[PDB]
C-alpha cells in the first residue's frame, strides 16, 4: 500500500494505492487525529503529504513521511486525472477552488502560481453561516440550489435601463447591489446563499479568464472540493467561462489531485 | 453654464462649469435632478452613465450622450495632471456599484475586465449582515472593526509550516467564521470583513491586469472610496505588497462628469 495525503485547511484528501486499485477517502481537518490514528495502525510501503496540515500529521506518525509543495503536487495529479480521462490539453489555467482559490498556469510541463483570491468554499461556508445560522455543508449548500438571485443582485441593464448598454445587459453588475432596492422583500436563506456562491462563483472565473487571456489560453480547468454537492457552483463557473470564450474543465475526482501527485513525485 | 451629469446605477454626478462646482445626488432621488435642470440656463448639457437615458428623456432641452468608459477616461487624465501626476501609462479601477477595470496607454483606454464587487456590494451585503441602510453609518461602523475571527489566512492554514506565499495574505474571506461559533459576530467586525473582500478583490483584479499590460501605476476612483478610510487602506496596502504604486484624485468620482463635458 502506498498513500498520498492533501491535507488542507478544511478536508484532508487520502488516495491509497494498493495493486493499481486506487481508493478516494475523504476527512474532516477538525478530525485531523483520527487521520493519524488510522496512520499508525497501517502496513504503508510509501507515505506522501502535502498541503498546510501535512506538518501536523508528519510530527505525528511514527513512520516517515515525504512532503512536498501543494502547488506542485496539484499540477502533477491534475495532469494524471486530466490524461486518464482521455483530456490532451497543450496548455490551460487551473484553478484550485478550496478553502481558498489558488490560480495556476499550466505550459505543458510544468505550472506556475499566476493568482490567488480568498474567495472559494470557505467564503461559502462561513459567510453561508452568518447569513443562514447553518454550519452543515450539505444543508448549506443544498438550500442553495433553491435559491433566486434576482432580488439581490444587480444585473448591467437594471442600471442602463432603456438604454443601450457598453457590455451585455444580462452581466451581473454588482452582487447584493439589489438588495437597496428590495427592502419591501423578505430576504430568505436560500436566496442569500445562492447570492454568496454567486459572487464566489464569478470572481473565480473573472480571475481564471483573465489570466487564461494573459497566458494566451483558452482552457481552464477548475479543481478542488468546492464543488461537492454545489451544482450551483459549477453552473455559474460554467456558464461564465463560456461566456468569456473558454472551454471550462471538471475533471472527476479534481480534489484529490493533490493527493495523487504527492504520491507519483520523487 | 456648461454641465456635465454621470448618472449612476447610485449617485448622480454633476459638474457645473461657468468660467467648476462639484455635486452629488442620490439616483433615486433622479426626479428632482430632472426639475433642477429643466428650470437652468444651460450652454451645453452633456451625459454618461446608466441613468443618462432617464434624464435626457425628461429635460426639455437637448443633451449629447457619451459612452462612460471614454468619459472617465478623458475626465481621469484632466484631474491627474491638474493634481501633477504624469504617468505614461496606467490601469484605472472604477470602484462603483460595481467595479470596471481599463487599461490606458498613454493616447486612449480599452476595458480589461470588470467584477461585482464593489460599492454595491458593500450596502447590500452591508445591509444583510446588519440591517444599517444608511451608508454614513454603515461606513462608519466598519472603520475599526477587527477581521481576525472572521478572516483566515495563509498562516491560519499552513500552521507551523513554511507556507509556500506569504502568511500574512488573506487564505479565505469569512474563513474563520466557523471557528469562532462561541464568539459574538458584531455588526463593525462583519461589515469590515465585506469591506475586506471587496477592497482585496478590486485589487488583485487590478495588480493582475496590471501585471498583464507591463505597468505598475493603478489609479482607483469612484464614490466607494468616499467616507470609507478602510477601504482606501486595504487597496492601497495590497496594491504596494504587490510592487504597484496606488493613486487616489481629487474628485475621482466627477471623472465621468468632467470627461462628458471636454467630449
Ligand atoms: N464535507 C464537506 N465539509 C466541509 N466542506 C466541504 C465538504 N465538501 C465540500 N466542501 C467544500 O469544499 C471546501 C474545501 O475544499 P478543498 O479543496 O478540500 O480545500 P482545502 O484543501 O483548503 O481543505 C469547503 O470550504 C467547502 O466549501
Ligand atoms: N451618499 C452616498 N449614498 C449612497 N452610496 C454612496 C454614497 N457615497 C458613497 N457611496 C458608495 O458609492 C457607490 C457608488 O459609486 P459611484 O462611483 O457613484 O458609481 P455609480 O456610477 O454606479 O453610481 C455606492 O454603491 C456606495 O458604495
Ligand atoms: C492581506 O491580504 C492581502 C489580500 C490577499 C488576497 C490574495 N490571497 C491569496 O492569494 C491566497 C488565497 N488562498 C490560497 O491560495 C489557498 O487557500 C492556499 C491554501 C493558501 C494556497
Ligand atoms: C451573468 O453574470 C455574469 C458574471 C459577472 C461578470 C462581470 N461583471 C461585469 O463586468 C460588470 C461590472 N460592472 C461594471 O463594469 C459597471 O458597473 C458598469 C457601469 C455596468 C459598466
Amino acid at each position: 500500500m502506498k498513500v498520498g495525503i492533501d491535507a488542507g485547511g478544511t478536508l484532508i484528501k487520502i488516495v491509497q494505492e494498493q495493486d493499481n486499485q486506487r481508493t478516494f477517502k475523504t476527512e474532516l481537518t477538525k478530525n485531523i487525529d483520527q487521520v493519524v490514528e488510522w496512520l499508525n495502525q497501517q502496513q504503508i510501503e510509501k507515505l506522501c503529504l502535502t498541503g498546510g496540515n501535512a506538518g501536523v500529521i508528519a510530527e505525528n506518525i511514527n513512520i516517515p513521511a515525504q512532503i512536498f509543495v501543494e502547488f506542485d503536487a496539484a499540477s502533477q495529479g491534475l495532469g494524471i486525472l486530466l490524461k486518464e480521462q482521455g483530456h490532451d490539453l497543450a496548455d490551460y489555467i487551473f484553478a484550485n477552488v478550496g478553502t481558498g482559490t489558488s490560480l495556476h498556469y499550466f505550459d505543458g510541463q510544468s505550472q506556475r502560481r499566476v493568482g490567488g483570491i480568498g474567495t472559494g468554499g470557505g467564503m461559502i461556508q462561513g459567510l453561508g453561516y452568518l447569513l443562514s445560522q447553518i454550519t452543515d455543508y450539505k444543508q448549506l449548500t443544498d438550500m442553495a440550489q433553491h435559491g433566486d438571485r434576482n432580488t439581490i443582485d444587480l444585473k448591467v441593464r437594471h442600471i442602463y435601463k432603456d438604454t443601450e448598454p457598453p457590455i451585455p445587459g444580462d452581466l451581473t453588475a454588482a452582487n447584493f447591489g439589489h438588495v437597496l432596492h428590495h427592502l419591501d422583500a423578505d430576504f430568505t436563506p436560500s436566496n442569500k446563499l445562492a447570492a454568496v456562491i454567486g459572487v464566489v462563483g464569478e470572481v473565480v472565473t473573472t480571475m481564471a479568464i483573465t489570466v487564461a487571456r494573459e497566458f494566451k489560453t483558452e482552457n481552464i480547468v477548475y479543481i478542488g472540493s468546492s464543488f461537492h454537492n454545489n451544482a450551483l457552483l459549477r453552473k455559474v463557473v460554467e456558464d461564465y467561462t463560456v461566456l468569456r470564450g473558454c472551454k471550462p474543465y471538471y475533471v472527476e475526482n479534481g480534489a484529490f489531485s493533490g493527493a495523487i501527485g504527492a504520491l507519483y513525485l520523487e
